[PDB]
């Protein structure tokens, strides 16, 4: 039986999570492994599966919640050969995936649905990473509601915020606890890009140019990258990069779709802090990643 | 031969329509009945489609989840006629949908599942949505509610983003008590039900629908209420209507622990305000045309 | 004639009927779940009844309710260790009624799991039942928490904002000692990380209470803030003169992290938080039945 094995095991749905670095022009290669699990020289065919992810994507989430859908990867950001070839006393070859990254609209769940059609199936979520992306900790981000022109004294936080990919250096957030799973349409139009300056600034604009949230950065915001080494395990560097911020911005879609409402003007103040652990025996920049 | 409503349906092939509430609640949806020349004289059929309705519930929902089902709606509260005449020529007709809403329970998500058994040689979801001068989606960001900790209310607020005012006739609607899941079991829901009446003197009625007031709702102080209007900066021809009702009530909340089980009340404190907006496309003399949903 | 089952409520939205067992001297309690033959004519026939366990109409309900792709909020089959019922149940010529005794063996029962048994008639010796087990103790079942504050660590003191919910469920660990999830972490999460969470608490007779995380490591940080206790008072209903509503409230204080919520894999910066305040658990007793079991009036 051939078969593909990526170095993660898959979710509850099928979809296996594959993190690749958007580097120079964000033109980087994954390489996932095909298994025979041999006397004969295989020639593998590889091709990408839509119905499988569209009928993952009805199964999982329904016809009825199409802002939860993974999204086929786009043809021109991708490439792979058509046939791997393992000869005979070989029974492990790898798929060069070269990915295209440059300006990908981190917005979708991308997955890439392969298929062995002639010796199994694979959807991988092509997940961007630099060094500034990731589920940052948001527990010391405090929201204020505006209530009669001048925010409340009662704040609202959560657990943690994602740091989309935008390039090498620059990510996005949706502005305060805009819900990161809402209509795509609408949430589009809460994204901050966020970009990393060499002296330790953030520039911090609307990706909207109309700017309809009314996004108003306050201050300058400002980053630190610091280091920890781990006691227990002593080759683990944890790598934190804290971010410092305060915005207004306004939600004009929570009535759903089409309907004009009163936007609800909100005070996002504090910090939030992304860790990264590395394993400093690899010396590798992407395989010492403990994800 | 199709239908055609004023907005495109949503994610589940359900249509929202809204009919005002008037003279003892009779009001009539005229919904077109569109041709894509038409060189025939078309008796087109149409029937009510119970099955489609149940269909959708199952997919969208699951049978697991009734409380979030849509509800056909009773015979008693519309008639229309069983046959559309499109002349040879015409291409589009009025279908006339004679609503009669008095005592309707807004508690339910009523539809009016529709189809086109004969095209004289496609559905239409009707969810109905009744209005009024102050039903729709309120902002509730003002409104706060605190949890009763030792016999006090606690100093920490709950807020959400909306409530939603439901028709009950031409100047009264309700909502939910407090933060109440506008979503959870229909027989414990009703329950939390604030009826909510409008006078001219700009002053509220505020009393709980339950007769038995198991939610010991009380109501503080005089609820009251404004209503101003702004035209527009930008679009000079449009009205913003604003109405802003100013409350301040105790509740309980007896049903979190589901059905059957009986539980330690919690008793909140909501205080504040909430308003609805309402954008009028004015040079537009209708009262239900000029509307923009 | 129809042979089924009958307990003593009805089942629930999805199908699956709760019975209450009480956990007593090394958990060995017995559950008697009546079989009836229902019909307009009377039984003339010698029936022999076989009872067998369904395990299909399980998966097939945890798949109609939860999907394949929520598997931490399934039933789950109960272990053929903890039970034992006899395979044929006899009603003789005459009678209608006759009842299974399921033994059941609660010693050291984990209560992360929702224990379902599956029970079916293979033959009527001429009907399902989804036994969802709920072993109780004076302690046990869903505490009031909305008096129960969870401060999040901001530079490392306490915020002055808390966050709260209505509801904490106490789960049985034996007669005297029960477990919660620690301050607000979700009871439907992954079972892997959830049960990393678990507070045993133990009822001692001075009043007071053993606090203690169940995760020998100590992942979540586990620490206990000063001496908790605990209180038992009993009001009389008003309008129900019999009936008597026993209240146990318990107060305590205590650290914790949450160092699995950004899902499974990735390590995550832990957020500590401190809990604080009290929980108050409500048991509606009617005192007119003697019996300790059959009194509640769940």
């Amino acid at each position: 039986y051939v078969s593909f094995k990526a170095p993660i095991a898959s979710g509850s749905d099928g979809v296996t999570t594959i993190y690749v670095r958007y580097k120079d022009n964000g033109k980087v290669t994954y390489q996932l492994p095909i298994i025979v699990s041999n006397s004969q020289d295989r020639d593998i065919h590889i091709a990408v599966d839509k119905d499988t992810l569209k009928t993952l994507n009805i199964e999982r989430f329904s016809l009825y919640r199409p802002e939860l859908w993974y999204t086929e990867m786009e043809e021109d950001k991708y490439e792979f050969p058509e046939t791997v070839h393992i000869p005979a006393g070989s029974c492990v070859e790898l798929l060069n995936i070269d990915f295209n990254l440059q300006d990908i609209d981190m917005l979708e769940k991308w997955v890439l649905p392969l298929t062995i059609v002639d010796d199994a199936k694979a959807l991988l979520k092509v997940v961007p990473f630099n060094n500034y992306s990731g589920s940052y900790t948001a527990s010391s981000m405090k929201v204020y509601t505006y209530i009669n022109g001048k925010p409340d004294t009662n704040a609202r936080t959560t657990d943690k915020r994602t740091g989309y990919v935008v390039d090498n250096n620059s990510i996005f957030f949706y502005a305060g606890l805009i819900n990161e799973d809402m209509d795509k349409d609408m949430r589009k139009k809460y994204k901050i890009n966020v970009h990393f300056k060499e002296d330790g600034t953030l520039d911090m604009k609307q990706d909207d140019p109309s700017n309809e949230m009314e996004f108003e950065l306050i201050g300058t915001p400002t980053y630190s990258s610091t280091s920890v080494m781990d006691a227990t395990r002593p080759y683990l560097e944890r790598r934190y990069v804290q971010i410092m911020f305060e915005y207004d911005f306004q939600d004009f879609t929570y009535g759903g779709s089409g309907t004009e409402v009163i936007p609800i003007k909100y005070r996002v103040a504090g910090s939030m802090t992304l860790l990264r652990n590395i394993n400093t025996q690899i010396p590798d920049e992407d395989q010492q990643i403990e994800w």
